[PDB]
């Protein structure tokens, strides 16, 4: 079981991955999030946010309209299934959630919720193996 992915996202607005792969045999799932670059969090600021493919351009929107200092996130969003804190340079975050809240046959994508990060394609797939 590989149970764990480092992911950072940097100063030209990339992650270093767009699929995440979750063995199933994992009890629980980590991913490792980092900001390579020197761009502080309110010029570009990156999260870690999963939640399934329908909920992404939701939570995406309600996060923009949130704002930064709600880390771009809806408070109390219950489309968001894991999520880090918001990082700029040099900082960093993880997340470690329940595997089982990944159901079969669904569609799961990870993205960055910062504004028009994920548009800018700050995303990808998140799935179970
Ligand atoms: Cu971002």
């Amino acid at each position: 079981a590989e149970c764990s992915v480092d992911i950072q996202g940097n100063d030209q607005m990339q992650f270093n991955t767009n699929a995440i792969t979750v063995d199933k045999s994992c009890k629980q799932f980590t991913v490792n999030l980092s900001h390579p670059g020197n761009l502080p969090k309110n010029v570009m600021g990156h999260n870690w946010v999963l939640s399934t493919a329908a909920d992404m351009q939701g939570v995406v929107t309600d996060g923009m309209a949130s704002g930064l200092d709600k880390d771009y996130l809806k408070p109390d969003d219950s489309r968001v299934i894991a999520h880090t804190k918001l990082i700029g340079s040099g900082e960093k975050d993880s997340v470690t959630f329940d595997v089982s809240k990944l159901k079969e046959g669904e569609q799961y994508m990870f993205f960055c919720a910062a504004a028009a990060h994920a548009a800018a394609a700050m995303k990808g797939t998140l799935t179970l193996k």
